[PDB]
């Protein structure tokens, strides 16, 4: 019944396909937990479907349609069930309609200092969800095996604003109420939903144009950072154009980030990263913007593989080094150093502290380095856009990567590849 998952198995629908969320979110006081919701989702179904079933962890659903009549749903602990008057099949879609209040709960945090879902800190609530945490103000098929699209209407008092995934259209006020309204048009996994609110402010830059694409720079700036939490003019761009070209187009029409005057990891959320002052660093985002491919894009098909993602985005650090003129041999070595002294394990997690471990980033990133030093850095480069193609719209594994490994550069390219994703003992150093 739920996807499945190696590490979370009780998350998702087996074979739900929710394709957009139309969410009203209202939130009466930044930085206070509570909150109202209004969703209605638009779902396929990938096998024949009686139910449909969605994470929820907080809120208490109040009313549900489908296709907009009266139907019949349940809400327990962590899900609402909706018994529908017939079986969702392939080729289908429905509206799911959901009305929905409450207080957001928090996903434990076992593997991470992140407990993830709705936090509020300093008169801000904003979503930082990776992995499970979305679920906890939002009824989703909570997988990053199912991305959809999103359009997002903020309703928060007039004193406060509000900044999504998409691209900001507009904001109306009425009754001390502000409401805005972003389009994520290009679908991505429901942690990589950017939401915040409170008193923050958007600052536009130029249009960045990567020949036959053109990407809107906005970033966004909460109240309270410390000085000198900037993003320097033209460094998006630049970093924008060394990235595309070694990934292939950026998949959405918009980058910046979000800067927040709180304490904690930065989120790659669609368009719009999360961007904790503490983490606002030149290293950390490119790491963020690398993962807008790498994890938003290309999504995994279980958590056991986020190597495919953090592996990825740590590489493109060491990529866009290089692009600046900088020794990208000296830094996988300084990451091989790090890990050196670490225990090491094969790339596939078995455990959800593994997840998010030294491992993840760092040995997923040698295990590229290995990989394109052994087919040369044309290969490389043809491989990452031809890995970006094939993994669009279709969730990503590390037994498909392999494959596409073996069958794009050769049977010796996916033997030193699998050195890397397998095996306890972290090989050598991998050199010229
Ligand atoms: N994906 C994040 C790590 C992460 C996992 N879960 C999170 C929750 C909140 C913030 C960050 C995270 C990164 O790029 O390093
Ligand atoms: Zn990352």
């Amino acid at each position: 019944q739920s996807v499945g998952d190696s590490i979370f198995p009780s998350l998702g629908q087996r074979g739900l396909d929710v394709q957009h969320y139309d969410l009203h979110l209202t939130v009466p006081r930044p930085g206070e937990p509570h909150l109202s919701g209004d969703v209605t989702l638009t779902v396929g179904a990938r096998e024949p479907l009686s139910r449909i079933v969605l994470d929820l962890l907080g809120p208490r659903v109040s009313a549900a349609q489908w296709n907009g009549q009266r139907v019949r749903w349940v809400q327990t602990a962590q899900k609402v069930e909706v018994t529908l008057p017939r079986p969702l099949r392939p080729g289908e879609t429905g509206r799911l309609r959901l009305i929905y209040a409450g207080t957001p709960e928090l996903s434990g945090d076992p593997g991470l200092p992140i407990r993830p879902g709705w936090q509020n800190e300093a008169g801000l609530s904003y979503s930082l969800s990776e992995p499970h945490g979305t679920r906890g103000f939002l009824p989703c098929n909570d997988h990053p095996s199912d991305p959809a699209t999103f359009t997002v209407r903020v309703t928060v008092p007039a004193s406060a604003s509000a900044a999504a995934s998409g691209l900001f259209t507009t904001q109306t006020e009425r009754n001390g109420l502000k409401t805005l309204t972003f389009t994520q048009r290009v679908p991505v996994p429901t942690y990589a939903l950017g939401l915040i609110v409170g008193p923050l402010e958007r600052r536009t830059a130029p249009d960045v144009q990567l020949g036959t694409q053109t990407v809107h720079r906005r970033d966004i700036y909460a109240a309270g950072l410390p000085a000198g939490t900037t993003v320097p003019e033209g460094e998006t761009a630049r970093m924008l154009r060394v990235l595309s070209d070694w990934f292939g187009p950026y998949p959405d029409e918009v980058y910046g980030v979000a800067l927040l005057p709180v304490r904690q990891l930065a989120l790659e959320t669609a368009g719009l990263t999360t961007m904790p002052a503490t983490s606002n660093r030149e290293r950390v985002r490119l790491h963020a913007l690398a993962h807008q491919w790498f994890g938003d894009q290309v999504t995994l098909a279980d958590w056991a593989d986020t190597w495919l993602s953090e592996g990825f985005a740590t590489y493109a650090e060491l990529l866009w080094a290089e692009s600046q003129g900088e020794d990208g041999q000296a830094m996988a070595a300084d990451w091989y150093a790090r890990l050196s002294v670490l225990p090491s394990r094969p790339l596939r997690a078995t455990r959800e502290e593994e997840i998010f471990d030294a491992s993840a980033y760092f040995r997923g990133a040698l295990a590229l380095h290995a990989l394109r030093l052994k087919v040369g850095d044309a290969a490389f480069g043809q491989f990452l856009h031809s890995y970006v193609k094939t993994f669009t719209g279709r969730p990503v594994s590390t037994t498909a990567l392999l494959t596409l490994v073996k069958t794009q550069l050769g049977a010796e390219a996916e033997q030193t590849l699998r050195v890397w994703v397998e095996g306890r003992t972290l090989p050598p150093l991998p050199e010229p």
